[PDB]
């Protein structure tokens, strides 16, 4: 009965532009098989969000990639969050829901205002063209969020390959899963290092994680495995999403004047570029038990392939869903999840473009894209590798 389909959402053509198969998959109907995979996709927004709620019809243990747990072997113990369901989920996530939340990031916000001015002035003294990625989306991040986790400076650039990899890893075994395998066991060996207690500062998350571990919160074998967590969800995602939210203003002048004109944009500019790019593109759920979606039975045991992106530009929830626009309200996207699994680092974002977006709004005039922008492909994460940008100073 259902639309089926020999299309493959991890073949280098889609990831390189993933908006003809979304609009395909979301035209097809709400629910297609894929055979290439044995899983079920969805792309509206309908069943999307219905998917990512109900975590007792599809669970997250069995894996959030397309690797079934259930039958095959992890490339690292699975995560603590991210592939644990209630009751195990519960305990991690109120530790970090606690440490990342909004009236804990308050005081890391004057700090990372400052840290972002400090950067772009520094950048515009050298340069009026600059690559964004490089020079502020990838920097500013490196610059602010280990510092926060309070990791040591040793290793530091093995961040962006290891949450490469995590992010190719809930792929298929294709060529960016394989052709990174060689290099897992020095980047598992080096994150595990930053996650003991005697290797963090006494002050950042990883402290306070550990602190938690003291009041029994957690326990003493799980705190490091959460510091894990940050340290695979919290650096590329952002970098990525920064990126996004820069390329978008680059290329819409307007809506970067209506910044500049209201401070207070920042936030929902970040929210609508996360909807409008999606950062991350897919997760997928398994089946628990048979069940109804879009009309479509889930058969026990099978995995759903959700298309965040997709969902995020699905007409029937966005008016005009191409469209970059902060005076669109983006809240109720699914680019953070939804539901209990709902990304828990989303005030961190918020914060890290909040503090770019105003040092920048501060400094420049009008901003353009300088030269080709080129897209790093990655299974799951839409990842960008050069927005060469150019700015007019007041
Ligand atoms: C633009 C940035 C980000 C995007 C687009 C993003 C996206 C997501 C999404 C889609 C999920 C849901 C996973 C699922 O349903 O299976 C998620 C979960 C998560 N995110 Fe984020 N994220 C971002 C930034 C961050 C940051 C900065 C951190 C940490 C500081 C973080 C940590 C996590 C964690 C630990 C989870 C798992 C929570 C759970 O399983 O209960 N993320 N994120
Ligand atoms: C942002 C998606 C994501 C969420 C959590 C993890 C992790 O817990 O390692 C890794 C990736």
């Amino acid at each position: 009965a259902l639309p089926v389909s020999d299309a493959d959402p991890f073949a280098l053509d889609v990831l390189q532009d993933p908006l003809p198969f979304q609009a395909n998959l979301r035209d097809a109907g709400p629910v297609v098989y894929l055979r290439r995979y044995d899983v079920f996709a969805l792309g509206r927004y309908e069943q999307v969000h219905a998917a990512l709620t109900d975590w007792q019809s599809f669970q997250s243990a069995a894996g959030v990639g397309l690797s079934n747990f259930r039958y095959e072997t992890p490339w690292r113990p699975p995560s603590i969050l991210l592939e644990a369901d209630p009751p195990h989920h519960d305990a991690p996530r109120a530790v970090l829901s606690k440490i990342l939340g909004p009236r804990a990031l308050q005081k890391l916000r004057a700090a990372w205002i400052q840290d972002a001015e400090a950067l772009v002035d520094q950048l515009l003294a050298n340069t009026t063209e600059f690559d964004a990625v490089t020079d502020l989306a990838a920097a500013f991040p490196l610059r602010v969020f280990p510092d926060a986790v309070g990791i040591p400076d040793a290793g530091r650039e093995n961040l962006l390959p290891y949450g490469d990899h995590a992010f190719n890893a809930f792929g298929p075994a294709n060529g960016l899963v394989e052709k990174g395998a060689p290099r897992v066991a020095e980047l598992s060996g080096w994150v595990n290092a930053q996650c003991a207690r005697d290797a963090l500062t006494g002050d950042g998350f990883g402290a306070q994680i550990w602190a938690a571990a003291d009041r029994g919160d957690i326990t003493y074998e799980q705190a490091p495995l959460v510091v894990r967590s940050l340290l695979t969800a919290g650096v590329d995602t952002t970098v990525n999403g920064l990126a996004a939210v820069l390329y978008a203003f680059a290329t819409h002048p307007d809506q970067w004047a209506r910044l500049r004109e209201n401070r207070t944009l920042a936030r929902t500019a970040f929210d609508e570029a996360v909807r409008w790019e999606s950062p991350v593109q897919t997760f997928f759920r398994t089946a628990t038990r048979d069940t109804e979606i879009g009309g479509a039975t889930i058969p026990d045991g099978k995995k759903i392939l959700m298309f965040l992106g997709a969902a995020n530009r699905d007409p029937r929830r966005w008016e005009n869903p191409e469209v970059f626009d902060l005076g669109r309200n983006p809240s109720g996207h699914v680019g953070y999840g939804m539901g209990i699994h709902q990304c828990v680092g989303q005030h961190v974002a918020r914060l890290e473009s909040e503090a770019l977006l105003t040092a920048l709004a501060s400094r420049v005039h009008s901003l353009e894209i300088a030269g080709p922008v080129h897209r790093h492909l990655n299974n799951t994460l839409r990842s960008w590798e050069s927005v060469p940008v150019k700015v007019r100073l007041p």
